[PDB]
């Protein structure tokens, strides 16, 4: 029809624009992929990593769905706010997938193996790509009027080959830990659990005299089961968002509710191992022992899985919640905790140690000695990466060879 | 206006969410900056960023401008690209500015003064969200007429303050090497002298029978000089992409200028330090004295400041330049023989140091063990990162100290 065609005509360029605008979104990414200049990024999860293979997954199919809607019509001609919406949350969540899998493949694996996975990470980027450009209007403007939906599905059934194919690269990475674990009992009562199981703990951590350190411990404590109260709240949020049960909801989204679970699970052990070690700063009141490092790595620890559990949290909300919000401005009441107490020991190590972090001037008069003075300096920014990415992975062998047997302890 | 209104209950709603699909682009960004997940990365010169604040500056006067003529041709009604384009580029070097200046920031200064320009690029960052904020057209139905024009020019002066005051905060660590003088010589003859540079002294190097390891760096050589060329190419597709010669186009982008000429600066020293170590052949053909992690850092060295140079040469232009295209795929040619000589020499050291590079088995049957053995480890991931953000600034402080005389010299 006319007015179909006509509104159609208009909009195409914009759609047009639009599109491209996600191609570029996607492609500035990758110019920051192949820029080394990007560097040490995301200590990302595989098991956070396959919700966005599957959101992902999801966004392209949503994407897929409403291009459907908007083919039957007339391609620019219906109301686009839903497209640019999946565009915009399609282009977004891939080049977040895009950014992550790069840096998690560098971070994690040896050469061959991160090198693999990078070579098909690209490969799903150009193949999204040629999702909006196999479109665009230029390819499309000649094809049949609804068999541009088999170009729409089989550039879908390619990517999600290619994303298949990338997810059987991920899948074998996967810890052997839940096996023994799966049950139907849901992170819901996990949060709701993991509320009782720290304030049972710390029903001993409320003395009649307090100590500086301590306090401070007690502020990220109490922010802490803040955050986790507030993480109660969220789902609570999610469900009454949802038109559909608890149970019909977790029943699908099984990586996302893995992830869910092991940052619940992590916020408990992070913060377990704060009060475990807060426990020897109230159960003796002389100073029979000290541990300052291991408080800046705790602290650090429940900072960082604090950050996860939030993120872990986000994936399946739109911004304007106020639970979201709480549990943002919670974590920042923890970030900031967190941060003092950093700042407090590391100002006890540096009274002493502004003795020991001192350095000399760098001035000379001879050309030569400055040219040769930096290639001294590039071989030791060399052996400290190197030191760096060798020990970072006997952790990760630790979190598997010895927790196979703390599955049984 | 008539057709200003018929448009408006439909191509508001969708410039609305074209803007806070912009908002999200921006805060997929701070959610990255504020997860530390998103870690330490771009080494990146202030005399690159501020030719950032610059084009954002002159996008956020286009994202004006392009708004200001739609305010004339109808608020909604109006050819939308133009301002989707102007949007999507000040929405892009923006959330680039955010993430590259979080990078900088906290890879470069002392506490204070990280702390102090993190606060304000996350303050430039929010008053851009108010920017479009300001816009999301619930505003515009209660501001009067032309008067949103007064909105969007006190928006751009407090932004403009913003950046003002943060570049303010940035010009303080600029370099004697232009902080002496700027010229009129231009980075056009600087390419094309570096040819001539790179050729006469490589002249020397082509004899009547090769040696493995050397002319892998020829190769990188031949593809550095085809990459300069390439390079050479690249500003001929800009003046003729724009109207105005040579000299109106140099004397308005000074800080860019400044940015394309210390790169091509650095693909010449570097090629220079590569070349001169290549001139290893010159003393003899017997090992009189060699060392392999000299051409790692060197291979690195090239590797890096080649893909300054590229970055250098995107930010003027639009990407369909074959220029552009043969200097990137040059690029890649340059990055493969780097990899390639990288690989070689790495095998070189692994054939005797497989010796060295060994390790052993990580399995407890005590849970106390394990939940300590990991405590042991997080502690040696502390020590070695300090060391290496330590260290990796004494070489900054080489950057003057000594440098000052070369940069007279």
């Amino acid at each position: 029809a006319a007015a179909e065609t006509m509104t159609q005509d208009k909009m195409n360029p914009i759609l047009d624009a639009i599109l491209e605008s996600g191609i570029n979104t996607i492609q500035e990414s990758v110019y920051n992929l192949d820029s080394p200049l990007s560097w040490s990024g995301p200590l990302t999860p595989p098991t956070f990593l396959l919700s966005l293979l599957e959101s992902t997954s999801e966004n392209a199919t949503e994407f897929a769905t409403s291009f459907n809607n908007l083919i039957v019509d007339g391609l620019a001609h219906g109301d686009q706010t839903e497209v640019i919406h999946c565009v915009s949350d399609f282009s977004t969540s891939m080049a977040t997938l895009v950014t992550n899998s790069k840096a998690y493949a560098v971070t994690t694996l040896p050469q061959e193996q991160s090198d693999q996975i990078l070579t098909l990470v690209k490969r799903c980027a150009r193949e999204a790509q040629y999702f909006f450009e196999d479109l665009m209007s230029e390819n499309l403007n000649q094809v049949g009027d609804e068999e541009k939906t088999d170009i729409v599905i089989n550039a879908n059934v390619d990517m999600q080959e290619k994303l298949q194919e990338l997810s059987l690269a991920i899948e074998p990475l996967l810890n052997i830990q839940s096996v023994k674990s799966n049950k139907e009992t849901n992170p819901h009562s996990e949060l709701v659990a993991t509320a009782d199981k720290i304030v049972k703990s710390s029903e001993h951590l409320r003395v009649d005299v307090p100590k500086p350190l301590l306090s401070l411990a007690l502020m990220i404590i109490d922010a802490v089961v803040a955050l986790v109260k507030a993480a109660i709240q969220c789902q609570n949020e999610i469900a009454t968002t949802t038109s559909i049960p608890l149970n019909q909801f977790y029943l699908k989204n099984s990586r996302w509710t893995e992830g869910l679970i092991s940052a619940a699970k992590a916020v408990a052990g992070a913060t377990n191992v704060l009060i475990t070690t807060a426990s020897k700063l109230i159960t003796s009141e002389d100073n029979e022992n000290t541990s300052p490092e291991q408080f800046i790595v705790a602290s650090k620890e429940v900072a960082a899985s604090t950050i996860q559990l939030v993120a872990a949290s986000r994936v399946k909300t739109s911004i304007h919640s106020k639970a979201q919000d709480k549990l943002e401005h919670c974590s920042k009441d923890v970030t900031d905790a967190c941060r003092s107490l950093g700042n407090h020991v590391m100002g006890m190590i540096e009274d002493d140690h502004s003795t020991s972090q001192q350095q000399q001037p760098l001035d000379f008069t001879s050309e030569h000695t400055l040219k040769t003075a930096e290639m001294e300096q590039q071989v030791e920014i060399l052996k400290l990466e190197q030191s760096l990415s060798n020990a970072r992975k006997r952790l990760g062998e630790i979190r598997r060879h010895a927790y196979y047997n703390q599955d049984d302890d």
